[PDB]
């Protein structure tokens, strides 16, 4: 396997979709914002509702993240300041409400 790599990230906002390359060692947060993009968060350490989404295509790893139950995980909750991709990956985002 790479060394280091790359993944396609998708989100669907509210305001719309973008797309970014995001490495295999930033979190989905660090690498939106690094192009610009404002997404929810207060924690940035896994352990709140702030950053919800929802993963819809592709694998994340998550083992950063504390606050989501094992169901939560298996249903496609994800804490974007917390997570990894590990493929390319679609995240609509902005659910916090829809989460909580
Ligand atoms: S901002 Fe709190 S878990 Fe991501």
């Amino acid at each position: 396997s790479p060394e280091f790599a790359a993944y396609k990230v998708t989100l669907v906002t509210p305001t719309g979709n973008v797309e970014f390359q995001c490495p295999d060692d930033v979190y989905i947060l660090d690498a939106a914002e690094e192009e610009g993009i404002d997404l929810p968060y207060s924690c940035r350490a896994g352990s709140c509702s702030s950053c919800a989404g929802k993963l819809k295509t592709g694998s994340l790893n998550q083992d950063d993240q504390s606050f989501l139950d094992d169901d939560q995980i298996d249903e496609g909750w994800v804490l974007t300041c917390a997570a990894y991709p590990v493929s390319d990956v679609t995240i609509e985002t902005h659910k916090e409400e829809e989460l909580t």
